[PDB]
């Protein structure tokens, strides 16, 4: 009738009729090729609505398992990433929790599977964690076991021993350190295993030779990458940060401090604590009714952008200014009026937000020119094509340690960033030290 024989022979995978990827051998009779084209050869008969007669895969039978595997955020995302497409690897860091997440995958899929690592040392370890996250004893070839199950976890010198027997036996089949597989002998083995779900592991997918370039003909692509970095959602800069302490001028100390007691005598009235969140949400909303906490808050406020701007920083940026003597620089400030007293101090240009583009775009080539050696922005280009890049990056608060600031800053302050240096001053002893340690992030 219509239906084309699909069967597997000793690690091939061998059609009556065409199908791409395949090649005709006399010797045969038959189109084939290695039998990990087995799903792709299926599928296309499937879309091209052609009847298929299979006796292809020849699967030991899955065992009862008891799931004891709560997976972590990025964990899950993996596996999801993964059960789109079911062939692919999945990177992570070390440390990480890669067994977890494939221990998940099997225990979603139930269907017998076949766990190949690169150790004897490793064997033990998948042995232990199968019984710890699945509830069983798998099956083990090698270190001198030979038992077949289920589940069963096999080191890669005996998959390559016995790839034809146990090519069309797993449907699932996971490489653990997949980064061998491309490798001398290894590369072959993983061709003529039939099975249509397979699933790479490694911390580290790229090799010297570049042999990588094969995962696509052995496991599949990369479906899940991600930095330690990016799991926990910090940040990390290429730069390295200098902090650097001034303290305020006489007569800066002098109303700060008197602003100071004067926030600080107003909420030993009213019993507030100046560093507790929900405690300030109190203060500004009884400044909406009180003039006293109104001037309270406004002392608070003011005693900042006096310790955030303090002249003192300027009194250091010029120490700075010197050692670094204008290699290509940008100095940070938010506030408006603390880029124009830099400006002044030192004949620095300016690059504020009311700046034409015209002449922010002229200012900034004549950056790139190598004109000027200093420059100074408070606001900061944001959605913005043209960021400027130089080797050094002042930034004139506490505010300088905030992670949304610090990517755009990455990306702008080196070309090559070879530990390229971005100090932050900070008065000490004030508000603006407390910033430069304020948790938030
Ligand atoms: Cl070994
Ligand atoms: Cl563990
Ligand atoms: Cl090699
Ligand atoms: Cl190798
Ligand atoms: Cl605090």
């Amino acid at each position: 009738s219509h239906m084309v024989y699909l069967r597997y022979f000793k690690g091939l995978i061998l059609s009556d009729a065409y199908a791409p990827g395949l090649k005709w051998s006399d010797e045969l009779k038959a189109y084939s090729a290695l039998a990990f084209k087995y799903r792709d050869v299926r599928k296309y008969f499937l879309e091209k609505e052609i009847e298929v007669e299979e006796n292809v895969i020849d699967s030991l039978p899955f065992p009862l398992i008891k799931d004891k595997i709560e997976l972590r955020d990025y964990q899950a995302e993996a596996v999801k990433a993964w059960l789109k497409e079911k062939r692919g690897i999945i990177v992570l860091p070390t440390g990480a929790g890669k067994t977890q997440v494939a221990l998940k995958i099997v225990s979603i899929m139930k269907v017998a599977t076949l766990i190949v690592v690169p150790t004897i040392d490793l064997i033990t370890q998948w042995k232990e964690r199968i019984n710890k996250y699945l509830d069983f004893d798998p099956g083990i070839i090698g270190g001198g076991e030979d038992s077949l199950k289920g589940i069963t976890v096999i080191t890669y010198d005996s998959a390559y021993t016995r790839a034809e027997e146990l090519g069309n036996k797993f449907p699932l089949l996971i490489f653990d350190e997949v980064h061998h597989l491309p490798s001398e002998g290894y590369s072959i083995m993983a061709q003529l295993f039939a099975s249509p779900y397979r699933l790479g592991l490694t911390a580290t997918p790229e090799r010297d030779d570049g042999k990588h370039e094969l995962y696509p003909i052995l496991v599949g692509p990369i479906v899940y990458r991600k930095s330690v970095e990016e799991l926990a959602g910090k940040y990390i800069a290429k730069y390295k940060i200098k902090k650097l302490y001034v303290s305020l001028t006489n007569e800066e100390k002098k109303r700060y401090d008197g602003l100071r007691k004067k926030l600080k005598d107003f909420l030993s009235s009213r019993g507030l604590k100046l560093q507790n969140l929900d405690d300030f949400h109190r203060l500004v909303k009884l400044a909406a009714k009180d003039k006293e906490a109104r001037e309270a808050l406004l002392a608070w406020h003011e005693s900042l952008n006096i310790a955030v701007n303090s002249q003192s920083k300027i009194e250091k940026l010029r120490e700075i200014l010197q050692e670094y003597k204008n290699e290509k620089i940008i100095v940070f400030t938010r506030d408006t009026q603390m880029a124009y007293r830099i400006s002044k101090t030192f004949l620095i240009p300016v690059v504020t937000y009311k700046t034409d583009k015209d002449e922010r775009e002229e200012i900034l080539q004549k950056f790139r020119d190598g004109e000027y050696r200093v420059i100074v922005a408070s606001t900061v280009f944001d959605e913005g094509v043209d960021v400027p890049d130089a080797t050094l990056a002042i930034v004139m608060g506490g505010y300088g340690t905030k992670r949304q600031f610090l990517q755009r800053l990455g990306r702008i302050l080196r070309k090559k960033d070879k530990e390229a240096l971005l100090i932050e001053i900070v008065t000490k002893g004030t508000a603006d030290y407390r910033l430069s340690r304020r948790r938030r992030e």
